[PDB]
C-alpha cells in the first residue's frame, strides 16, 4: 500500500489541488493499477471517527434528559463547518458585485464621451483581481465541506453497526435487512455532497438583501414590485418541496419490502429453479413496483416544476421590473442590460440555491432522526456471574416469545421447568417437534428472557445452532473464529469431528474461500464445521442443538464416541438428541412435551418408571423516448427560428418615443446582450416538452429492472455461485434507485442547458458571423479538458461503485449469525472487520471526490484566463469612438458562462450513467438453455457431474435403470454426491451423457418443460416473506379447501391454528416463527400439492423424531400411490419401504435389489445400525 500524497504537500499544492495530478497522467495512458490507489488519510479513518462521536454521544446520553444526536455532531464538527461557511459567503458575495465593474467596461465602448473611458483600465485591473480571488475562495470551502460530510457519515455508519450487534432478540422480528440496507443505501452519496448546499439557507437572504439595494440604485419603485413575483414564486417552490417529501415517505415502505423478497429468492435460487417459480417470483416483484413507480412519477412531475422554476422566472422578473419605470420616466438599454445581470444572480440565489439548501436540511435531520431513533432501542442485557461452583442450575422457569402475552401474564413455550447439573456430565434434551428444545437453549444463552424463574451459570459458553452458519472466509477462519491458531488443538479437533476425509478431497487442502452461507459445501459438511467451531472454543458450558441431523449413522456414532464423550470430557454439555444410544451413555435426561417436562431423571430410572454504446442502448430501450426527444427538437428549432426573424426585424429598425431610448451606437451592442440575457426563458422547456421526457425516462428504468430481474433468474448456476450476496443486493437497492430518482432530471438540466447554449450561439452566429469564430477557441478548451478528465473519473467511479458491495456483504452475514457472535462474544472482531470495509470505500470515494474539484477549478481557471485576455484586448484596443473588438469578444464570454454550467452538468450525467452501465452487465448474462410422463421409468447412460466448467468430476460414467411405479433408496457417506445425483436429473449443474424417460431423451424437449415432470423436496428449506397459502402455492391454482385437505395428512392442522390469521399470517425473517420440524412438513405439503408421476426427496426427515416420521411414511404410502420415488435418506427405518438401493462411493454408483446383501458387504455400516432399528431389518 502507498500512503496519501495529501499528507506531505505545500499550501499551493493543497489550494490548487496539484497533489491529485499524478493519477490523471497514470489513468489517461493505462488501466488503473491497485498499487496507484492511495491509503486513506489518518484524520478520516473508521476508528477515530467512531472513537470521537462514541464519546460525545454517551456524554449526551449521560447529561441531558431528552438527548439529540445533532447536539453530539455539533460539538465535534460545528467550528470547522462554520469556518468554511464565511469563505463560501465571501465567494458568493463577489458574484453580486461583478455586474457593476463589467457593466461599466461594457458601457465604455459607447462613442458618447462618458467618464467610463477614463476609469476603463482600472476596472480592467480590478475585475481581473475579482475573478482570481473567487476561483481560489469558492472551491477549497466546497471540498472542505464535502470532507466534513464524509467524516459525519462514516462516524454514524460505525455507531449503527456497534448498536445493531447489541440489539434485542425481540426487535429482530420487527427490523428486517431492507430497513438497514435502505437507510445506508439512501445516505451513502446523498449526505456527503449535501453540506456544500447546506449553508445557502443564510447566504441567499443576505445575497437577496445585498442585490436588492444595487437594483434599488437603478430602479427606485419597481425593484420591490419585481421581488414580489419572486416572493410569490419562492412560496410555490416551498409548496412543491413539502408535497414532494410526502410522496417519498409512502414509497420508502415499499422499497424495504422489495429488497427482503429480492434477497431471499436469489439467496436460495437452487430451490426456486427446482420448483419452477420464475413466473411466480417475477409477478410478485412486478406488483410491488406498480405502487413504487406510481409514487416515483408523482414525485418526478412535482420536482420538474421545482427545477424548471428558474428558467421561466427569468423573463417575468425583468419584465415586471422594467415596465413600470419605462411608462413613467423612459429607459436606456444600458439600464435594461444592468438589471438583467443583477436578476440572473438574484434568481440563482432565490430560485435554485435557496430551495435546494432547505431540501438538504430536511433530508439530513430526517436521516439523523431515523439513526437517533434506531440508536435508542431495547438492548440485549448481560448479567453473567463468573463466581460459581460450575453448577448450571434452572428452577421454576416460564417464557413467552412475543411481548404482549408475556407482559399481560397464548401458551408459553416453556413453563414449570427445573434441573441441576454438576460439572462433568451431558444432558439429553429430548421431545417431539415443537417441544421447546431450541427455546430451552435460547433461555440458557439468555436471548429469550424468562417471565418468572431464575438462571445462573458462568459467563463462558459455547453454542452449536440447528441452522448451521458459515461466515465468508476459509475453513480455518471458520473453525478458529477470530482467535490465535494452535496446531495441536486445530488438528485434534478435525480428526475428532473427522473432516480429514472431506478436507483432503478439495484442491486447496485446508483454506478455500467459502461464499456467503457456504453453498460450496453440503448439509453434513456445514454442520461438522459449525460443531468444530463450537468444539475449538474453550468454555464451561457447551450447547449442542442436534448436530447429528444431516450425518449418516456410521459418522453419527464415530463423531459422538470420538468428540462428545472423548474430547469434551469433564465439562457440562447440554445436548439436543432423540436416539436410545445417546440417552444410554448420557447421565441425566430431560423429556420436554408441549413446553412441559414430561419426565426428568436418569436412563436407569426412566426404564424403571415405564461509452457511446452505453448512452445509445439506454435511449433505444423505450420507443416513446426517441419520439419525445425528436418532438422537443422540432419545437426547439421553431423557437430558434422565431427569435431569428424577431431579431432580424428588431436589428433592421429605422428608429417623443420615450418607451425605449435607442441610438445607432448603443443599439448594436445592447440589443444582442439583452437577447443572451433573456435566452434562458425563450428556449426553456415548457410543461409539454418537460413532463413526457420525465415520464418516459422513468418508464425506461421500469423496463430495465424487469429484464435485469428476468435475466438473473434464468442464468446458469455456475455464474450465480461466482457473485456475492451484497453484490446482488447493491445493484437492486442503489443502482436501480439511481435510474428512478436522480438520472431522470439530471438529464433534463443537461438537455435544457445544452439547448440554451446552441440556440443562443446559433441566433447570434447567423446574425453576426465573428462571434461563432470567437467562441471556438473557448469551446475546444472545455471539450479537450473534459475528454482528458473522464479517462480517470470513469475508472475511479467503478472502483467506488463496486467498493460498496463489501459493506452490504458483511452486514447480511453479521445479522444472520448474530446469535453465535454474542454466544462466543466476538463483537470486537466483527467491528474491526467492518471498519476495513468502510476504509476501503473511503479510499476510493475520497480519491474520486478530490479528482472532481480539480476539473471544477481548472474549467473555471480556463474561463478566467480567457476572460482576463478578452477584457484587456477589449479595453486597450478600444477606439476613440465605437470600438468594434471588445463588443464581439465579451458577448461570446457571456455565453461561455452558460456553457461552463452545462459542462459541469455533463459530468453529473456521466457519473449517474455508470449505474445504467452496471445494470446492462446483469441483463447481458448467459442463459442456462397424449400425456408424457406416463409410467415414469428412467434410463441413465454414461452420466458425468461437475459444478465448475472443466473441474473435478463428482460422478463419472453413471448408468442405471428404474422400472415403472417403484420406490428406490439412495444412500452413502456424508459428502459422497447424493445431492449432486438429484441435481443431475433437474440438470442445474452442467453434465454430459443422457437421461432418457419413457423412451424420450433430454434433447427431444425444452428444459422448463422437462423440469415440470419432477416434484422435488430440497435439502435446504426456502420460505419467503408472505402468507401460508402463498408459500404452499405461489400460482394460487389450488383452493383453500384443497390446501386444508392436504394440511391434515402432513399434519399442519395444530401448527397453523396457533397463529391469529389462519392461512393469512405474514411470515417474517425467513419464517423464524415456525420451528425446524414444521419447515420439513412445509416442503412436504408443497410437494403433495404438486401431483407429479416422478418425485425426488433430498432427506425429508432431517431433525424429525420417530413419532413425527410416521407422518412421512403415512403420506408416502397413501398419497404417492403409483408414482416412482427416489428417497435420499440417512435414517435406516426408511430403507424398509423402498425396493431397489443405489450406493454412491469413489465417485461411482452400485445398484442392489435386497437390503440383506447391501449390509452384508459393509461390516462397519452394519455395526453402526441402532439396536431398535437392527430388529426391524433382520427378523
Ligand atoms: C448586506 C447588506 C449591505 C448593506 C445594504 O443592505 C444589505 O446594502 C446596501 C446597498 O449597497 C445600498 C446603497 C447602494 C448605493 C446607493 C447609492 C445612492 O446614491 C447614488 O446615486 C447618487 C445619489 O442620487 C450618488 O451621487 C449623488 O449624490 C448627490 C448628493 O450628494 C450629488 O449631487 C451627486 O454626487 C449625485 O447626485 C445625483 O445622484 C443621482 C443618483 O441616481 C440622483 O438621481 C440625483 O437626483 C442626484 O442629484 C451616487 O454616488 C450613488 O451611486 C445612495 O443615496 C444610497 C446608496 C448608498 C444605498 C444605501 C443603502 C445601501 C447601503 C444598502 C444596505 C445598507
Ligand atoms: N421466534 C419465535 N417466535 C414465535 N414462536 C416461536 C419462535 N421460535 C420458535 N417458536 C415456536 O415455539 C415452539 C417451540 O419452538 P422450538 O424451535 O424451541 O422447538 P424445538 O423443540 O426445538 O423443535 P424442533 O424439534 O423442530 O427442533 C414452536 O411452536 C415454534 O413455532
Ligand atoms: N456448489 C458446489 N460447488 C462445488 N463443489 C460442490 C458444490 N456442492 C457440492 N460440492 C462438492 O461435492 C461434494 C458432495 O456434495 P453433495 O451435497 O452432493 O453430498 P451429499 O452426499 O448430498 O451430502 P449430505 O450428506 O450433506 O447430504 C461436496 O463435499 C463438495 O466437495
Ligand atoms: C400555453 C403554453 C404557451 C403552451 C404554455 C403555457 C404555460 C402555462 C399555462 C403553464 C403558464 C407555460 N408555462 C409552463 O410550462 C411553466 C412551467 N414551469 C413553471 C414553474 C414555475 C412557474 C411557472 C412555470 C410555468 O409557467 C408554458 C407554455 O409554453
Ligand atoms: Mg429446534
Ligand atoms: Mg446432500
Amino acid at each position: 500500500m502507498q500512503r496519501s500524497p495529501l499528507e506531505k504537500a505545500s499550501v499551493v499544492s493543497k489550494l490548487f489541488f496539484s497533489w491529485t495530478r499524478p493519477i490523471l497522467r497514470k489513468g489517461y495512458r493505462q488501466r488503473l493499477e491497485l498499487s496507484d490507489i492511495y491509503q486513506i488519510p489518518s484524520v478520516d479513518s473508521a476508528d477515530n471517527l467512531s472513537e470521537k462521536l462514541e464519546r460525545e454521544w454517551d456524554r449526551e446520553l449521560a447529561s441531558k434528559k431528552n438527548p439529540k444526536l445533532i447536539n453530539a455532531l455539533r460539538r465535534c464538527f460545528f467550528w470547522r463547518f462554520m469556518f468554511y461557511g464565511i469563505f463560501l459567503y465571501l465567494g458568493e458575495v463577489t458574484k453580486a458585485v461583478q455586474p457593476l465593474l463589467l457593466g461599466r467596461i461594457i458601457a465604455s465602448y459607447d462613442p458618447d464621451n462618458k467618464e467610463e473611458r477614463s476609469i476603463a483600465i482600472y476596472l480592467g485591473i480590478g475585475l481581473c483581481l475579482l475573478f482570481i480571488v473567487r476561483t481560489l475562495l469558492l472551491h477549497p470551502a466546497i471540498f472542505g465541506l464535502h470532507h466534513i460530510g464524509m467524516q459525519m457519515r462514516i462516524a454514524m455508519f460505525s455507531l449503527i453497526y456497534k448498536k445493531t450487534l447489541k440489539l434485542s432478540s425481540r426487535v429482530l422480528d420487527k427490523i428486517s435487512i431492507g430497513q438497514l440496507v435502505s437507510l445506508l443505501s439512501n445516505n451513502l452519496n446523498k449526505f456527503d455532497e449535501g453540506l456544500a448546499l447546506a449553508h445557502f439557507v443564510w447566504i441567499a437572504p443576505l445575497q437577496v438583501a445585498l442585490l436588492m439595494g444595487l437594483i434599488w440604485e437603478l430602479l427606485q419603485a419597481s425593484a420591490f414590485c419585481g421581488l414580489g413575483f419572486l416572493i410569490v414564486l419562492a412560496l410555490f417552490q416551498a409548496g412543491l418541496g413539502r408535497m414532494m417529501m410526502k410522496y417519498r415517505d409512502q414509497r420508502a415502505g415499499k422499497i424495504s419490502e422489495r429488497l427482503v423478497i429480492t434477497s431471499e429468492m436469489i439467496e436460495n435460487i437452487q430451490s426456486v429453479k427446482a420448483y419452477c417459480w420464475e413466473e411466480a417470483m417475477e409477478k410478485m416483484i412486478e406488483n410491488l413496483r406498480q405502487t413504487e413507480l406510481k409514487l416515483t412519477r408523482k414525485a418526478a412531475y412535482v420536482r420538474y416544476f421545482n427545477s424548471s422554476a428558474f428558467f421561466f422566472s427569468g423573463f417575468f422578473v425583468v419584465f415586471l421590473s422594467v415596465l413600470p419605470y419605462a411608462l413613467i420616466k423612459g429607459i436606456i438599454l444600458r439600464k435594461i442590460f444592468t438589471t438583467i445581470s443583477f436578476c440572473i444572480v438574484l434568481r440563482m440565489a432565490v430560485t435554485r440555491q435557496f430551495p435546494w439548501a432547505v431540501q438538504t436540511w430536511y433530508d439530513s435531520l430526517g436521516a439523523i432522526n431515523k439513526i437517533q431513533d434506531f440508536l435508542q432501542k431495547q438492548e440485549y442485557k448481560t448479567l453473567e456471574y463468573n463466581l460459581t461452583t460450575t453448577e448450571v442450575v434452572m428452577e421454576n422457569v416460564t417464557a413467552f416469545w412475543e411481548e404482549g402475552f408475556g407482559e399481560l401474564f397464548g401458551t408459553p413455550v416453556l413453563k414449570d421447568i427445573n434441573f441441576k447439573i454438576e460439572r462433568g456430565q451431558l444432558l439429553a434434551v429430548a421431545g417431539s417437534t415443537g417441544a421447546g428444545k431450541t427455546s430451552l437453549l435460547m433461555v440458557i444463552m439468555g436471548e429469550l428472557e424468562p417471565s418468572e424463574g431464575k438462571i445462573k451459570h458462568s459467563g463462558r459458553i459455547s453454542f452449536c445452532s440447528q441452522f448451521s452458519w458459515i461466515m465468508p472466509g476459509t475453513i480455518k477462519e471458520n473453525i478458529i473464529f477470530g482467535v490465535s491458531y494452535d496446531e495441536y488443538r486445530y488438528r485434534s479437533v478435525i480428526k475428532a469431528c473427522q473432516l480429514e476425509e472431506d478436507i483432503s478431497k478439495f484442491a486447496e487442502k485446508d483454506n478455500i474461500v467459502l461464499g456467503e452461507g457456504g453453498i460450496t459445501l453440503s448439509g453434513g459438511q456445514r454442520a461438522r464445521i459449525s460443531l468444530a467451531r463450537a468444539v475449538y472454543k474453550d468454555a464451561d458450558l457447551y450447547l449442542l442443538d442436534s448436530p447429528f441431523g444431516y450425518l449418516d449413522v456410521l459418522t453419527e456414532k464415530e463423531i459422538f464416541e470420538s468428540c462428545v464423550c472423548k474430547l469434551m470430557a469433564n465439562k457440562t454439555r447440554i445436548l439436543v438428541t432423540s436416539k436410545m444410544e445417546h440417552l444410554k451413555k448420557a447421565d441425566k435426561i430431560l423429556i420436554l412435551h408441549e413446553g412441559s417436562s414430561y419426565f426428568y431423571g436418569t436412563f436407569s430410572e426412566l426404564q424403571n418408571l415405564q461509452t457511446w454504446n452505453t448512452y445509445l442502448r439506454y435511449i433505444t430501450v423505450h420507443k416513446s423516448l426517441i419520439f419525445v426527444l425528436i418532438w422537443c427538437l422540432v419545437i426547439f428549432l421553431a423557437e430558434v427560428a422565431a427569435s431569428l426573424v424577431v431579431l432580424w426585424l428588431l436589428g433592421n429598425t429605422p428608429l417623443n418615443n420615450s418607451y425605449a431610448v435607442i441610438i445607432t451606437s448603443t443599439s448594436s451592442y445592447y440589443v444582442f446582450y439583452i437577447y443572451v440575457g433573456v435566452a434562458d426563458t425563450l428556449l426553456a422547456m415548457g410543461f409539454f416538452r418537460g413532463l413526457p421526457l420525465v415520464h418516459t425516462l422513468i418508464t425506461v428504468s421500469k423496463i430495465l429492472h424487469h429484464k435485469m430481474l428476468h435475466s438473473v433468474l434464468q442464468a446458469p448456476m455456475s455464474t450465480l455461485n461466482t457473485l456475492k450476496a451484497g453484490g446482488i443486493l447493491n445493484r437492486f437497492s442503489k443502482d436501480i434507485a439511481i435510474l428512478d430518482d436522480l438520472l431522470p432530471l439530471t438529464i433534463f438540466d443537461f438537455i435544457q442547458l445544452l439547448l440554451i447554449v446552441i440556440g443562443a450561439i446559433a441566433v447570434v452566429a447567423v446574425l453576426q458571423p465573428y462571434i461563432f469564430v470567437a467562441t471556438v477557441p473557448v469551446i475546444v478548451a472545455f471539450i479537450m479538458l473534459r475528454a482528458y478528465f473522464l479517462q480517470t473519473s470513469q475508472q475511479l467511479k467503478q472502483l467506488e461503485s463496486e467498493g460498496r458491495s463489501p459493506i452490504f456483504t458483511h452486514l447480511v452475514t453479521s445479522l444472520k449469525g448474530l446469535w453465535t457472535l454474542r454466544a462466543f462474544g466476538r463483537q470486537p472482531y466483527f467491528e474491526t472487520l467492518f471498519h476495513k470495509a468502510l476504509n476501503l470505500h473511503t479510499a476510493n470515494w475520497f480519491l474520486y471526490l478530490s479528482t472532481l474539484r480539480w476539473f471544477q477549478m481548472r474549467i473555471e481557471m480556463i474561463f478566467v484566463i480567457f476572460f482576463i485576455a478578452v477584457t484587456f484586448i477589449s479595453i486597450l484596443t478600444t477606439g476613440e469612438g465605437e470600438g468594434r473588438v471588445g463588443i464581439i469578444l465579451t458577448l461570446a464570454m457571456n455565453i461561455m458562462s452558460t456553457l461552463q454550467w452545462a459542462v459541469n452538468s455533463s459530468i453529473d450525467v456521466d457519473s449517474l450513467m455508470r449505474s445504467v452501465s452496471r445494470v446492462f452487465k446483469f441483463i447481458d448474462m448467459p442463459t442456462e438453455g397424449d400425456i408424457w410422463p406416463s409410467g415414469g421409468q428412467m434410463t441413465v447412460k454414461d452420466l458425468t457431474a461437475k459444478y465448475t466448467e472443466g473441474g473435478n468430476a463428482i460422478l463419472e460414467n453413471i448408468s442405471f435403470s428404474i422400472s415403472p411405479g417403484q420406490r428406490v433408496g439412495l444412500l452413502g457417506r456424508t459428502g459422497s454426491g447424493k445431492s449432486t445425483l438429484l441435481s443431475a436429473f433437474l440438470r442445474l449443474l452442467n453434465t454430459e451423457g443422457e437421461i432418457q424417460i419413457d423412451g424420450v431423451s433430454w434433447d427431444s424437449i425444452t428444459l422448463q418443460q422437462w423440469r415440470k415432470a419432477f416434484g422435488v423436496i430440497p435439502q435446504k428449506v426456502f420460505i419467503f416473506s408472505g402468507t401460508f397459502r402463498k408459500n404452499l402455492d405461489p400460482y394460487e391454482q389450488w383452493s383453500d379447501q384443497e390446501i386444508w385437505k392436504v394440511a391434515d395428512e402432513v399434519g399442519l392442522r395444530s401448527v397453523i391454528e396457533q397463529f391469529p390469521g389462519k392461512l393469512d399470517f405474514v411470515l417474517v425473517d425467513g419464517g423464524c416463527v415456525l420451528s425446524h420440524g414444521h419447515k420439513q412438513l412445509m416442503c412436504l405439503a408443497r410437494s403433495v400439492l404438486s401431483k407429479a408421476k416422478i418425485l425426488l426427496l433430498d432427506q425429508p426427515s432431517a431433525h424429525l423424531d420417530p413419532v413425527t416420521y410416521q407422518i412421512i411414511r403415512r403420506t408416502l404410502k397413501q398419497a404417492f400411490a403409483d408414482c416412482t420415488v427416489i428417497l435420499c435418506e440417512h435414517r435406516i427405518e426408511a430403507m424398509l419401504e423402498c425396493q431397489q438401493f443405489l450406493v454412491i462411493e469413489e465417485n461411482k454408483v452400485r445398484q442392489y435389489d435386497s437390503i440383506q446383501k447391501l449390509l452384508n458387504e459393509r461390516s462397519l455400516f452394519r455395526q453402526a445400525i441402532s439396536p431398535s432399528d437392527r430388529v426391524k431389518l433382520f427378523p
